[PDB]
This record gives C-alpha cells, structure tokens and sequence, in this order.
C-alpha cells in the first residue's frame, strides 16, 4: 500500500509483476496534468487502483479481486481474472467517460458515487432499452434518460454498435444532460437482463 | 502598386513571375463573396498583399520582405524566403483563423491589430504552455487563455498535434472565447522560447 501524495510527474505505475494470493497493491495517482495519459497496472493481489480526474487513465488489475476507481476523463478499465469491482465515483461527460473492456460474470459495478438524487433501483432491473434499426448513440442516450431523475436517480442500459452501455438519469427532461446524467461503456455485448442491484452495486450474472 | 477598388470578381491574383531586388507588388482584394477561395501570389519584390475578411485567402509572397495581411476567415499564409511580416489585423474565430505555413527564423508576427485591451507583453515571453499526452486543441486553448485579459491583453503559445499555435487573451474567464480571444496556427514545431516581442511584434529567433 503506497502513499503517493504530491508525486505529480507519475504517468506509469506498473505493479504487474507482483505475485501472492494476496500481495495487495494500493495506489492513487497524484497527477494533475490536464489531458494526460496515465497507465496503472495491478498484480496478482486484490489491488486498489485509483486514477486522476485530470487524466485519461488506463487501469489494469491482474488476477484477484481488484477495485478500479473512476474519477473523471476518458478512462479504460480492465480488471483481469477474478471478481473485480468497478467503482464509479464520477459522472464524466458524453465524450469523457469510462470504458470497461472485459466486464464478465462475477464483476461488479459500484454506482454509489453517482446516486446524485437519492439511491439507485435496488431491484434486478434488467430489460434492455430497445430502439430502431438505425437509432443513434445520441438517441439511445436520450431514450435511456427519458424519465424523471430529479427526486430519485434511475439506472437503465442498452446495446449500441456492438458495445453495451449503462446510464444514470438524475434529470428532469428526456435529454441526457452531459453534466449530471452519466454513461458507462462496456466493450462487447454483455447481457445485464438477469443481473441485480445490491445496494447501488450491480453484480454481473 | 495596383489600385483594385471595386474589382470584386477577382479570385486569382498571380504576380508570382515578377523579378527585381525590389519590383514590389501591392495588392488588396476587393472580393466580398462570402466563403470565397481567393489566391494571392507575390513576386521577387518586397510585396504587400492583403486579403478580404469575406474570404478564405491563400496568400504567398515570393523572395523578399513580404507583408501578408489577415482580415478574417480561413486564411493560408506562406511568406517565402526573406524577413516576412505576418500582419494580423483581425481576431478570427476558433474555426476561421490564419494558418502560417512556413514561419522561420527572421519572420515577424505583427499583433498590433489584436491588442484589444492595451498593448501586448513587450518582453521575450517564451515558455510554451504544456499539457498532457492527449490534451485536446480545445483544452490547450482554454489553458492558454486562463489568465485575465480585461485590462491588458496577453500572449501565450503551445504545440498541439505537430503544429504550433499563438494566442491573445483579451478576456476574463479561463474560456478561450471565440469572439475576442485570438488563435494563430503555425504549421510544424517552431520553438518560440527565445523569440521576443518588439512593440507588439514578435521576431522569430
Ligand atoms: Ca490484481
Ligand atoms: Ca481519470
Ligand atoms: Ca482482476
Ligand atoms: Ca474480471
Ligand atoms: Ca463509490
Ligand atoms: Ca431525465
Ligand atoms: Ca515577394
Ligand atoms: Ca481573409
Ligand atoms: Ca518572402
Ligand atoms: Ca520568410
Ligand atoms: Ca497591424
Ligand atoms: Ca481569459
């Protein structure tokens, strides 16, 4: 567990070679260079890797129960093998958002930090939003955020262009507003039909 | 020296074949067709070529001490050999701005006409604005205009995507405002570290 405060030149953290059941690595980037490429690599342990709001973090856990934290910007997450938790603590934009490359059965998606108004669903909330043969990503977003999230934030999801997306609606109108509504990309078609919301924590089934 | 008033159909001025130490050509386009492509070519002389605010002027001096004038729109400047002066008399937008293709040691950049509030630096003002490995042009602009230009306009510069940019901040907030803040593109990496501001006139060192 490495305290990293004030080490702001760091653009590559590579703990990938580390080895035990639980040789657990903790790291938090102190980088504040706007628009930086930062690479964070975990090891065999149950690692805890946090990026920077400033940065386009590529975060990769190894084996084991990794926690990858989103803070802002265009981030690329890969928890390798094991029950990884993708802890989403920022809203992002419509362009600067987190892509999770390898979301699979067992991995979790912790949305506690985007419950702007209240606290998410809590059900098994799992019928995909379906739109027309030529609906745009913009359209699918607007469709997903159609409801009222002013008093209570809601989760929805869809599949566009070969990738899977999750949304948090925290707004009035049927516009997905870049500011307070949130999108999360997941590489590939992953069916979240049967998957359930723990507290505000989605466990993939 | 050709008086050109009222010759508004002119889209190609080609004085390129002209020959002496100082066979000096003066031209000013009278063209007012919105969104026109106008081509202005100088000769061996110390030429004085002005475009149109209306137009996307390609201006090219030959040999000798050419003065190329920016008035508005998407302009492409090439002062050839010699101590050329790129006289910037308009602010432009964030899309319609001047690109200077061949800025080199000896060429000048006359910014007297964009000193909206007061009069520029006057120092040798020369540390490049640096941002992250994947900072956007939008980000670099906002970064460059971060300061307060309300009482006194300030110059800054950066290098994005293989080209060099110069900025004049004439505004309050850290938004580069398209209207009153100004950007100038220079093809290639040109280091303006050591280069100095005359009056409001930057001489490349
Ligand atoms: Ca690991
Ligand atoms: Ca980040
Ligand atoms: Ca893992
Ligand atoms: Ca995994
Ligand atoms: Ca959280
Ligand atoms: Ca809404
Ligand atoms: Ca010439
Ligand atoms: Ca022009
Ligand atoms: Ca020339
Ligand atoms: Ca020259
Ligand atoms: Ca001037
Ligand atoms: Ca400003």
């Amino acid at each position: 567990n490495l305290t990293n405060t004030g080490n702001t030149a760091v653009t590559s953290f590579d703990a990938s070679a580390v080895t035990g059941t639980g040789s657990a690595v903790t790291f938090v980037s102190a980088n504040t260079t706007v628009g930086e490429v930062v690479t964070i690599r975990g090891g065999a342990g149950a690692d805890s890797l946090t990026g920077s709001a400033t940065a386009n973090d590529t975060i990769i856990g190894g084996a084991g129960a990794d926690t990858l934290v989103y803070t802002g910007g265009t981030d690329t997450f890969t928890g390798g093998t094991g029950a990884d938790i993708f802890d989403i603590n920022a809203i992002g934009t419509s362009t600067a958002f987190v892509t999770i490359t390898d979301a699979a059965v067992g991995d979790k998606l912790d949305l506690v930090g985007i419950s702007t108004n209240g606290a998410i669903a809590d059900g098994a909330f799992g019928a995909a939003v379906t739109l027309g043969a030529a609906a745009t990503l913009a359209q699918y977003l607007d469709a997903a955020a159609a409801g009222d999230g002013s008093g209570t934030s809601v989760a929805k999801w869809f599949q566009f262009g070969g990738d899977t997306y999750v949304v948090v609606d925290s707004s009035a109108g049927a516009t997905f507003v870049s500011g307070a509504d949130a999108v999360i990309k997941l590489t590939g078609l992953v069916t979240l039909t049967t998957s359930a919301f723990a507290t505000e924590v989605l466990t993939l089934a």
